[PDB]
């Protein structure tokens, strides 16, 4: 078929699994959150936890669907058909190493789901405790034992691919051990040999030589909010592509319709990128496609308390907060303008 409708697997949407329900997660997980104290604003603050009622949760929109459990099979098919309406070929799964039956069962649950609709599933792995180079391969061997024989277990040219987040927490040094061929503990050549994808934040003349000595395949951005970082500045996005390939690296560059995250931080209202009806986030994506890209990410699909979801939000006033809404769009308007994209991306490649 040549429909123009078709999922694309070289875009990968960030994909959050930690919402509850006091009906099935025994609470309303994350839709409750603590506030964050102002980290320049002194000592004694009791800045307090948003109580993930129907009328405050911790977001400054809402969803369509309530405050629902990424546990619940029937939320789960909701968002496949979700991104099978944005063209997202890939669901770029947070994974916090929990080591717990409730995580386990919902990745279950997701893959399973995603299948369904032929979506693909990766892991994008967080910073958990005394994450360092050990963990991560022991981590990396366990998933691709457990999953890799699914069938929505995502590779790409035969490898799987793994999204590093703040991977500038790990030195090079020991980055190498894993990543080069003769690393100590490599998994190059290997049977759990991955696309590792890390995550590119400050200056040429720091993230340069950090991505060569550590030995990624690849480097993204995440960032919503543009200017935040060097990497999350699109006009920094042709050179980044220009050195991604002459030195033989996948840039996966982050789009997302726009940032603000502050019911949760309040104090931190200079990273709020307004979404101008779509206007925002036409001109980040359209930035990543001029780029020459190979790959884009999108940030995100259901980050509710960062403001840069694409899930549908509905207007809603409650007695405790004003929330904002997609104003004249309407609720599915980012997953819609996401597909308008992934096409634009497509008749480029
Ligand atoms: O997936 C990469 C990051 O995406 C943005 C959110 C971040 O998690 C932190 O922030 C959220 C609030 O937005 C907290 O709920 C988390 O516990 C964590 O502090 C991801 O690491």
């Amino acid at each position: 078929n040549n429909l123009g409708t078709e999922l694309d697997y070289d875009t990968f949407c960030f994909y959050y699994d930690w919402y509850g329900s006091e009906a099935i997660d025994g609470q309303y997980r994350h839709w409750a959150h603590a506030i964050a104290p102002d980290p320049n604003g002194g000592s004694g603050q009791n800045p307090g936890t948003i109580p993930g009622t129907q009328e405050s949760i911790a977001s400054n929109f809402y969803p369509q669907l309530g405050r629902y459990s990424s546990s619940d099979p029937n939320i789960l098919t909701k968002h496949m058909d979700m991104f099978v309406m944005a063209r997202t070929g890939v669901l770029a799964l947070t994974w916090w190493n929990e080591q717990d039956e409730t995580e386990a069962k919902r990745i279950g649950l997701i893959l399973d789901a995603a299948d369904k609709k032929k979506i693909k599933v990766c892991f994008h792995l967080e910073p958990y405790p005394s994450r360092n180079v050990q963990n991560l391969r022991e981590n990396i061997v366990k998933l691709i034992t457990r999953y890799g024989n699914h069938p929505a277990f995502y590779r790409k040219d035969g490898k799987p691919l793994f999204f590093i987040y703040d991977s500038y927490l790990i030195e090079p040094s020991e980055w190498e051990k894993l990543l080069s061929p003769g690393g100590s503990i490599t998994i190059r050549n290997t049977a759990y040999d991955a696309l590792m994808i890390g995550l590119w934040t400050s200056s040429p003349t720091v993230q340069r030589p950090f991505i060569l000595n550590a030995h990624f395949d690849g480097f993204y951005t995440y960032f919503a909010a543009t200017g935040f970082t060097y990497g999350s500045t699109p006009t920094n996005w042709v050179s980044m592509q220009k050195w991604a390939k002459e030195n033989g690296k996948i840039f996966i560059p982050s789009v997302g319709p726009g940032y603000i995250d502050t019911r949760i931080r309040p104090w931190n209202g200079s990273v709020i990128r307004t979404r101008t009806d779509g206007q925002y986030y036409d001109a980040m994506y359209r930035k990543a496609i001029e780029a020459g890209v190979s790959a884009i990410s999108i940030t995100s699909f259901n980050e509710w308390h960062e403001g840069s979801q694409i899930e549908p939000a509905v207007p809603y006033t409650s007695s405790e907060f004003t929330y904002l809404d997609y104003e004249n769009r309407e609720p599915d308007y980012y997953l819609t303008r996401t597909a308008y994209w992934v096409g634009k991306f497509r008749e480029s490649k």
